[PDB]
């Protein structure tokens, strides 16, 4: 079976990678970095974004899997400890998988862009202000002004959906959910206020209403867009699958990152 | 067929009620408050949820429908201007159903209590504090110290659930959701403070502290239950069907109910 | 000088109360629980307030001193170990005061009614809703709907005021805050949801509008009044005065005990 | 009396304008831009804020008046057909003065820039993350990570202050409010998250961690300040003065623009 190993780049990471590589040496396992089948981040849940959005076109033939040199992350949620038991049922095979669904965010121009988020995307104005026309199934819902939108996958919510006062939702709920960054209530504007959490095949259109460029987010991407004609959220048909080992629930990984551990 | 109808008791709810009844009379339907097929709610969601917990014990042989004489609800979501119009399809029949996902409610003491609620399910403490530990799928994740916490059904996000900052989620979509009250955070006591979204078959039980007491509500219900042992929430087995004629999108009625209509 | 101890009961309350009455022996200080002039709590925050309620009628003849025998509280906020260097200063005098500002709060029927709160008033409702009119310096504010609201002193902003989204004041700043408890908000009923700052001689007036019954509460203390005509709240006359022998800044005991200590 | 009239720039703002400047000149008036005593703005609370900014130098000689020739704003709190009327009580004088306090925004360098805000005070991350050590009065009080924070005069916590679920403070009282934007609290960062309403003479310093290079905002105003060595927060000893000919209370101003009116 084809695998990779990515590192975050310190000395820990490189080290444990090399360790596995070795580990790997003495089963039939091929480093290949260009068509692999497991692809394992060494690091954190920044280090495993980046090992997703780089395989990000081979996703229905990879089982991703993490382990964290630092505090416990989401993706990242098996300890350095765990890699010479890990090389091994890996090598060995016969584990199974379990699959986090995925958001689909197109942009259009006066062309298209389609990205694929594993966290959230993020929508915020370009110096001046940001108004939008929110669509939600071709209705139109608000005209949202304020300092931005985000839209997060289920195992995103922990991420910065939750600093936004969103929910957090199990990742086995096919959906999304968009949140609202420091919206202007007044007497002439309304807001809805709270977070929306959309089923599959519901389609959440942005529409501008003045200003075209909007800093576009994807995950740790951020790029400016500009003659934006709208910004289309959806849950993508696309899911990303992980190598389960062990039994580590969500509310397992909820619990030890913001309670105690 | 079978039908009733439920007024609220004002002049104009039951004199609509009266005219629906005369209009039912000129086709093949029998008014049978006993066992009925369809039961009509004249005039709001509190209406509507009168009509629905009394017959919570025929659910999957009832399509209810409902009639708002003052403003929007959303499960009396027909003006009362459609009831000429909604008694004749209904007398031919040929519509179609949707169905929400309800939630089961479980109290066990040193015997047990099942409710069903539409809306949310509520417990608060009975005069001293609030203190419960949170088990999700047998894991203690928290020790809540605070007002209280509300377990809402999907449709009931838009309703007490919206109140404490929980998000909305299309009916469709079947899971239960988790918001607290006023929970206290300092450097001892932690809380999650970010609502929670549950899917099916996922189990969160309340386990008391200290005080055994505490005032579980369901709906409009609201009573002490002395002694208990442990509060089970899931999402139940059984779901509330709406006979579907005409095109209200869910956030189509959220639009009408807080933005402007 | 006249003095008494509180203790909260346990064991470690009353035999470091003892051994500070044997410490206050070797000095010119009178145990008098009458009349005294040196108030010290041995406990927490809620032994002080019991202590501060049951010598309200002379506030501006005691100063008052906090020892925590658990977690660090606001108002017991010296350890025990400092209890022995505690009785020296106290009994030679000499030392310095500082005042924190109260809450004045008014019950009217149809006899009246004066309470003083440390900590915040709170007003609930009596089973059903609850529903006031807000009126701010004699002009109507807002139609709330909702669990209730809160007024809270700029010492008591730290405590049940915090868990409602309020903000945390200096007790140097002569004010009160009022927050709200899950205010229901469409698109008829509008609540401002946004704490209210409010400064001396502003007079806040809650005014009922079907139900005259509420479970009006003052710290620790809450109790239901039947017929009630109007609360009345604002920025009492009165402080209290705490005995100064160090350094413990606000925001320092604000960093101990949200942050970590 | 030395005076002088900003306008918005558009057609309804320029004409009542100019006739504000044909009435003014039937009485003893000068029309003087650059040695005001009277600063009239016609538009709204961006065209104050603009008008304020331009003469921040001489702050104690001039008496501001704001005109909406839009919506109600909080500083251009007077209807267009109140001009004629304005005009008079201006030229004769006579008048009250009514003042708000200031936020004075020092920032250090590796030399040093002070501003004035009338509204609130921005410091945001330049690209990548914002971390930075909040400082009380030179006691480390938290390690904030997030989007951003704001200080906020007791004017404008109606403005952007608001959306970050700040409360609401009378402008009376002489202080200045603090809050977060999508703060990240985890088991190992941590925040305080509420608000912190500081009173005069309280220093609050923000110092880098990694980044020196923030987008600082005072107003309208946005600029990227580099190799940032601490920002610093007071209340400013300039206060702004308002000419006072009618009885418009800040908690009227509140209501007519979050209510409704
Ligand atoms: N879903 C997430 N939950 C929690 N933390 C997250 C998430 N995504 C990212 Br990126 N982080 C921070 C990465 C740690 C530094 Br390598
Ligand atoms: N899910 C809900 N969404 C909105 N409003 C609701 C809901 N449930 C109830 Br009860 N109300 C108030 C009933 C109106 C007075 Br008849
Ligand atoms: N202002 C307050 N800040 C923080 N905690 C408080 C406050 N008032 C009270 Br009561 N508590 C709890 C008392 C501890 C158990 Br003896
Ligand atoms: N303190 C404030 N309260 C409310 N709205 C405000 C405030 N400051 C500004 Br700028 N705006 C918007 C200006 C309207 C467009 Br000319």
């Amino acid at each position: 079976m084809k695998y990779m190993i990515t590192s975050k780049g310190d000395e820990k990471s490189d080290l444990l990678r090399l360790n596995m590589i070795a580990g790997f040496g003495e089963y039939d396992m091929e480093y290949d970095d260009v068509e692999p089948e497991i692809v394992i981040s060494i690091g954190g849940d920044g280090t495993f974004l980046s090992a997703f959005h780089q395989y990000e076109e081979r996703l229905d033939e990879i089982a991703f899997i993490g382990i964290h040199t630092g505090h416990l992350g989401f993706y990242a949620d098996w300890r350095p400890a765990e890699a010479d038991k890990l090389v091994k049922l890996l090598a060995k095979g016969e584990y199974q998988k379990v699959s986090y669904p995925l958001l689909k965010t197109t942009v259009k121009y006066g062309k298209e862009a389609t990205y694929l988020a594993l966290n959230e995307s993020t929508v915020k104005s370009s110096g001046g202000p940001f108004v939008v026309d929110v669509v939600i199934n071709d209705i139109h819902f608000e005209r949202f002004r304020g300092d931005g939108l985000c839209m997060s996958t289920p195992s995103g919510t922990t991420a910065y959906n939750k600093s936004l006062g969103g929910a957090l939702m199990h990742p086995s709920i096919e959906a999304m959910q968009l949140t609202e960054m420091a919206s202007i209530n007044n007497r002439v504007y309304r807001t809805i206020g709270s977070p929306l959490v959309f089923p599959k095949h519901h389609v959440v259109s942005l529409q501008p209403v003045n200003d075209k460029d909007f800093q576009i987010s994807v995950d740790h991407l951020s790029i400016l867009h500009r003659d934006v004609q709208e910004i289309r959220y959806e849950v993508s048909a696309k899911k990303i699958h992980f190598a389960r080992f062990r039994s580590f629930p969500f509310w397992r990984r909820v619990h030890d990152s913001f309670i105690e551990d």
